[PDB]
């Protein structure tokens, strides 16, 4: 299972088990009867029509010759993708790189047996789908790169412009079409029939991932990706059948618009990668450009819809009459079709010709076009006017360009990078808020998170909308930061909230808060609620031993964060690295920002969370690079299916966007909260340069100690003591620390805390396995508090080079805790022999939850968890005592659970 | 609503089965459900005592769970 | 007057601003016609887009052109305070030389384009410079601003002057002076009297106006205790920081200005019968 998108990979690269998914699930596809049917979703391509018009005529539905095209079709692919995703394939439709050159078609296809790839049966037809593949298909190269599916598409490329880039890209596009179809009736070439060939998803797969090429490049330009000026009014009308009501599909029915077509991270599914040919999207529009360097001359045609598919070859003639071919095009359609005109001329590179020619652009000759149907029969040239001729000249001087951009983007500028006279507009804008009472106001603001405690409906309960320890937990305060921010812009803000890199070597707090005279609006804030202001008993929270790596204190958290991987496992470190600066800021104090309840109203509160977020980004995109992208729904989705409170309920910041985007699956990406930060580096290091440093921990094995931790109620500190071998001196092992307090609510970490011993061990030497266990204190905000609830360490070593196995080693005997969840599919468990009195056996996954409840056979030994030991095996696990009595002398029910990224 | 001693609440859907274990919030009334009441969506549920304590009297843990055909 | 390469320039600088344009596309609709198109809102509202011609009449040889022909809307659009976003709408009528009005069917709907560029906005303009002051509300108070009132302010408490701060609050309360050397003494303050209002608005300006003359940018702020008060203005409560706002050295007689609050708040209901001072 993968957590984030449904991807699409090559089809060149089938994996069996993934290839076999997708048999079964097309298979299935095919049979269902329901509307979200093989038969039904083929159907929205052309036969039967779907399309009504207003005067009751049938039309095929497909948007062919329009700029909508391509957003038609991207929806219609994602409409079958979630089909197959509902049968149970891993998400994705196979892309067919037909632009490279390929001896065959796919085999994926090909496969005669038990392929449901293979063919459709055409319910109204009443036969199955048919192909007859065009010899051309496989296009002859002179550089072996230069194949015209190639240099087609290398031509769509090159425009800037959408509505450009539209018409040679589907023109392109139907080159498939009409080659893989051929002339028999049933297949590709037509355009009633295509849907139903299967190879005509791979195909369309490909056909949006070209668009997708297309749209980094653009962004790589800083040309507008995801909208187009030309063509306004097109974007804005919906795409039907999508729009309709009876789609069965929510997505693409939300996406209709073609303005909401294109941003494809919305449908949820994402292509292994961009990389087109093997270049890089850097390296593409390099190549891109040194075309442009020489002259080149084209012939343009204008296309209209010529009642039917053809193909047309044209050839360059000097006035000797010789000739040499030109170039081919072809145009899908068929009756029923929609009319289209293209607004401008689609353009064929006629260069190569016209030098073979040894012909000159002034030099007079002629160019012949035969139109050809499918069928074979010639169609008459009225169809087509004749070709324009037009010469393109190559180099450029003093080109302006028009890119827009700042339609509400905010960006988050660091607060060193700071300066005197942006540092005014945040202090105003404060300020101007921290007068403010009103529902916007700052007091209401901070009032969400901290007391008081609002978000249950007029329940007289309270109740604290701050979430901490779900899994949530970052998507509440990502959305609260921004609340914080999106309230003081419209208070008359310039900038962003500052956010502070609090991991690299700390001199000393910012200058930002120190500045408590001239009455700094950021030190401190007037509850003015119950009163008292906001202080802070700043601890010392420094001393610098060693940067770039082994960065003692915060940093070693931070990138801590970052190595783990899966969100879930990560979300953990995520807030234990937060949870760290509340104590130190808030202190001891009261009010303080350590106090969970009042943190909210301190001024460094809604800052800092940014600076938090910031780290969130870095990584959420740092493991996309790792091919385990894990954003949104993941393990422990259940809980974000619901909106954050108390920004649903009607009395929040009534920021638009807050209100209704409150939903945690939309909070996820921070580009739609329109706001950026000046840079992605943590410490000093850039995406790539910290990923090296990742890699230097994995470089040594370290033992860590495993953490369930469970809402206290309350923040507090703890210490982890280490015992020893000698005495029993103990050893300051670290200390993390636990937000929270009085009426939070309940929450419970499901994941395992990872937290770093390792050093600390080896003085002692022991090993994670053989008895170890450790007496730690914690302690509240000033005084002593029950150290009872450890719960019980669960040790686990990382192993060094060859990681993401993690060794789990829960105990055996006065253990405490609920089901642990290690997760990460494919970790390893064991158990801690710990105590002789306890022998080997822990029964094992007994059951079921009721059988978890200390059931266990009479002395069956039902095998699975032995002495030291391991498992690769997921699903749902546990271990229960050897035996009945065995199991209440320590209660142990460790419920361990290992699902997916 | 058998025995008139314990009233309506019993918690919800309080978690997962760590949360079964019963570890019901602080009177924070996770509603969902109540007196004689109905639901229609599937997905995993459960239901737990009122209170903490209220728990432990007859051990109110049934986890409901509600998938397809 | 243009030369060639003043009109070069001109037309770049054209170019410079974003404009928006109606594409039309035109073939022979045999005949001569003038058309006339405006710009709509939704609203229903209309401005006259503009007009183009077309010469013609029969036996014409038959004609389309290749690309589309732009009109300039951007000025319309401005006016109506319509967005290139917006939905707007165009409206063609096609009227022959006669008058005689062509179906609509001869010209295809109009397309709308889009030409840069545009650009971030700075917040380089400038409001009102000292004219005549304004007492501006304590509420919409700023940072920037606030220092003012404070410089100002502590400057004229400093101040032993006539023209200063402890003589200023002399009119009103002790020392009592008016009467001319009656060594009396006598409250100038007058309450109770029809003038009450007369004597304060004028002693007011009196505070005002000391602290103009001590380096003041903006009027005394004013605070509406009416509505709901949440909490006393913190440009009182900042004890710290040696606010002088906060409280004042008499000086005269010596102890500071303290000020024993009342809680002044509950509120009932606001917008009509709202309880307390409203
Ligand atoms: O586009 Cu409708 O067919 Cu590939
Ligand atoms: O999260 Cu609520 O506190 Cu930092
Ligand atoms: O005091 Cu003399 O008036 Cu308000």
């Amino acid at each position: 299972s993968m957590a984030g998108h449904g991807v699409r990979k090559e089809i060149n690269t089938l994996t069996t088990a993934e290839v076999d998914n997708l048999k079964d699930a097309m298979r299935a596809v095919m049979a269902d009867h329901g509307p979200n049917g093989y038969q039904a979703i083929a159907a929205f391509h052309g036969n039967p029509p779907m399309c009504p018009m207003p005067d009751g005529k049938n039309y095929s539905c497909c948007t062919h010759g329009m700029a909508t095209f391509p957003h038609w079709h991207r929806l219609y692919t994602k409409q079958m993708e979630d089909a197959l995703t509902a049968h149970g394939a891993r998400v994705g439709l196979p892309y067919w790189d037909g632009t490279t050159a390929f001896t065959a078609l796919p085999t994926f296809v090909t496969d005669e047996e038990d392929n449901p790839f293979h063919h459709g049966h055409i319910d109204y037809l009443g036969v199955d789908t048919t192909r007859s593949p065009r010899d051309k298909l496989f296009n002859d190269p002179e550089r072996g790169s230069e194949s015209f599916f190639y240099r087609q598409v290398l031509l769509a490329l090159e425009q800037t412009d959408f509505c450009q880039f539209e018409v040679q890209f589907e023109i392109t596009h139907n080159a498939i079409h009409s080659w893989t179809g051929g002339l028999t009736p049933y297949g590709m070439s037509t355009l009633e029939y295509t849907t139903y060939d299967p190879l005509f998803w791979l195909h369309h797969a490909n056909t949006d991932r070209i668009w997708a090429i297309w749209q980094a490049l653009q962004e790589y330009r800083g040309l507008p990706y995801d909208h187009a000026n030309c063509e306004i009014q097109a974007m804005k009308r919906p795409l039907r059948p999508f729009s309709d009501p009876i789609n069965h599909n929510a997505f693409t029915h939300s996406n209709a618009k073609p303005t909401d077509v294109f941003e494809y991270s919305r449908f949820n599914f994402q292509y292994d990668n961009l990389r087109f040919h093997g270049m890089t999207i850097k390296k593409l529009e390099h190549e891109l450009e040194k075309q442009k360097e020489e002259d080149r001359t084209f012939a343009a045609f204008l296309l209209h819809g010529i009642k039917k598919s053809a193909d047309v070859s044209f050839d360059v003639c000097n006035h000797d009459g010789e000739c040499h071919f030109a170039g081919t095009f072809a145009i899908l359609g068929g009756e029923h079709e929609m009319p289209w005109s293209f607004d401008r001329l689609f353009r064929y590179d006629i260069t190569q010709v016209l030098k073979q020619m040894h012909l000159e652009y002034d030099s007079d000759f002629t160019f012949h076009m035969r139109i050809i149907d499918t069928s074979g029969k010639q169609l008459p040239s009225d169809l087509i006017k004749m070709p324009t001729v037009e010469h393109s000249p190559g180099g450029k001087h003093h080109e302006k360009h028009h890119e827009d951009h700042h339609e509400d983007i905010l960006v988050r500028k660091n607060i060193h990078s700071l300066s005197h006279h942006e540092a005014e507009e945040l202090r105003d804008a404060l300020y101007k808020l921290q007068n403010d009472e009103s529902h916007g106001g700052y007091e209401h603001i901070a009032g969400f998170h901290g007391y008081p405690n609002l978000c249950p409906e007029k329940g007289d309960e309270k109740y604290p909308c701050c979430v901490h320890g779900m899994s949530i937990f970052p998507h509440w305060h990502r959305l609260h930061t921004i609340q914080f921010e999106r309230a003081l812009k419209k208070h008359g803000s310039h900038l962003g909230i500052p956010y502070w890199d609090w991991t690299q070597t700390i001199s000393s707090l910012p200058t930002f808060f120190a500045d408590s005279g001239n009455n700094n609006p950021f030190f401190k804030y007037h509850i003015r609620s119950i009163n008292q202001d906001t202080v802070r008993d700043v601890n010392e929270a420094i001393f610098q031993q060693t940067k770039f790596g082994e960065f003692s204190s915060i940093f070693y958290l931070a990138l801590q964060a970052l190595e783990e991987d899966n969100y879930c496992d990560f979300e953990v470190q995520y807030e234990i690295l937060h949870n760290e600066v509340h104590a130190l800021i808030g202190g001891a104090e009261k009010y303080s920002m350590s106090t969970l309840e009042y943190s909210a109203f301190d001024p460094y509160f809604m800052i800092h969370h940014a600076s938090l977020d910031k780290i969130w980004i870095i990584w959420q995109e740092l493991q996309k690079r790792r091919v385990k992208p894990a954003h949104a729904g993941s393990c422990a989705g259940d809980i974000m299916h619901v909106p954050l409170h108390p920004f649903n309920y009607e009395s929040v910041n009534n920021d638009d966007f807050t209100r209704e985007n409150s939903l945690p699956n939309a909070v996820v990406d921070s580009h739609r909260f329109n706001y950026k930060y000046d840079n992605l580096n943590l410490h000093g290091h850039n995406i790539e340069e910290l990923e090296e440093v990742l890699r230097s921990l994995r470089l040594k094995s370290r033992v860590f100690a495993g953490f369930v931790l469970s809402g206290i109620r309350t923040t507090a500190v703890v210490k982890v003591y280490i015992k020893s071998g000698t005495d029993s001196d103990d050893e300051y092992a670290g200390s993390f620390v636990i937000l929270g307090g009085a009426k939070e609510m309940p929450w419970a970490y499901e994941r395992l805390y990872r937290f770093d011993i390792t050093e600390t061990v080896h003085n002692l030497n022991l090993t994670d396995d053989h008895v170890k266990f450790r007496f730690d204190l914690k302690k509240y905000d000033h005084t002593e508090l029950d150290a009872s609830v450890l719960p019980a360490p669960i040790i686990v070593r990382r192993p060094n080079n060859a990681v993401f196995d993690i060794i789990e080693i829960p105990i055996g005997k006065d253990v405490n805790l609920p089901p642990k969840v290690v997760v990460k599919r494919g970790t390893k468990i064991m158990f801690m022999s710990v105590d002789e009195a306890v022998t080997t056996p822990m029964l094992n996954l007994g059951s079921y939850t009721a059988m978890f409840k200390c059931k266990v056979p009479p002395f069956s030994f039902h095998a699975f968890e032995l002495g030291k030991m391991y498992s690769v095996e997921s699903g749902d696990y546990f271990m229960t005592a050897s035996t009945t009595e065995l199991c209440n002398d320590n209660n142990l029910r460790i419920h361990v659970h290992v699902d997916d990224e």
